[PDB]
């Protein structure tokens, strides 16, 4: 009866600080999580990882990105053993929390990445937490990278996703709600009986937009203050009981 949260986001989005704050927030509710760290390159792991990749695999590399890639590969093979371990502890802990490496491509597009994700998907309800670097979200490369990576995950993983606009302590108040409002009011503008929107193309886009948006939820949080983490867990819990109905179809073993 345990559920899994997998933290993904570009370098600097604050995913390790986010996971620390999630841990601490969950500890506060007297429900500590099982923690898994899949970044080989990190110095510390906030509280302690119950399963940590690096004391399982040390390099002994034979560049700096392939060196991260390969580590994942090695890990992804003992995956069934890992799942056995977490399954044995599935009624002791309420949540399992997974940190991923900053080099995001190495996990989202890779096949050993997709295996780890699916192996978890097929054994527990699991939600993707997609951490976004909000105070620079509007920078064009960051926006494009985030749209492209996020949609790729939704597509290839076919898992529920919470978009986490992180670091709201230095961003526009009510950021997450105003983001959804502009996105939804955008979908609507798209659907109008005016010239420029009637085409089969614009109709295909509108559909594609709705299919992506409907899988995900949006929250803003500050990992520093713990502001927003209640709401985050609400979303997680929301996506969890829904998991039986919608997502279990796409994950067996
Ligand atoms: N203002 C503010 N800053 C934050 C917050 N969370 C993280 N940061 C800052 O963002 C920077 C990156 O934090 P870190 O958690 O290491 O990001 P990361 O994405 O895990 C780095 P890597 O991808 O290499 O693992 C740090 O300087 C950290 O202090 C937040 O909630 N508010
Ligand atoms: C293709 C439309 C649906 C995709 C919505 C989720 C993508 C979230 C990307 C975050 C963008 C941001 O930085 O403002
Ligand atoms: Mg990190």
């Amino acid at each position: 009866s345990l559920s899994t949260i997998i933290c993904i986001g570009m370098a600097g989005s604050g995913k390790t600080t986010f996971m620390q704050r999630l841990n601490s927030h969950l500890r506060a509710e007297k429900t500590p999580p099982y923690v898994i760290n899949l970044d080989p390159a990190v110095l510390r792991v906030p509280y302690g990882a119950n399963i940590d990749i690096r004391d399982s695999i040390k390099y002994k590399k034979v560049g700096p990105n392939g060196a991260i890639v390969t580590s994942l590969n090695l890990f992804s093979t003992k995956i069934d053993q890992v799942i056995r371990l977490v399954e044995q502890k599935k009624d002791k802990f309420q949540n399992c929390i997974i940190d991923t490496p900053g080099q995001i491509e190495c996990f989202v597009w890779s096949a050993s990445g997709a295996i780890i994700t699916e192996s978890f998907a097929s054994s527990f309800p699991t939600v993707i937490a997609y951490i976004v670097d909000t105070p620079r979200n509007s920078s064009p490369t960051t926006f494009m990278s985030n749209m492209l990576y996020a949609c790729s995950i939704l597509y290839k993983t076919k898992l529920p996703m919470i978009v986490v606009f992180n670091k709201t302590d230095v961003c526009k108040a009510d950021f997450a709600k105003e983001w959804m409002t502009d996105f939804e009011s955008f979908q609507a503008a798209i659907k109008e009986d005016q010239d420029g929107y009637m085409s089969s193309l614009v109709n295909s886009m509108s559909l594609m937009l709705e299919e992506f948006y409907s899988q995900l939820d949006v929250v803003g949080v500050s990992s520093f203050t713990g502001d927003g983490f209640d709401e985050f867990m609400q979303c997680v819990d929301k996506k969890v009981d829904e998991y039986d109905q919608y997502y279990k179809k796409h994950h067996h073993h």
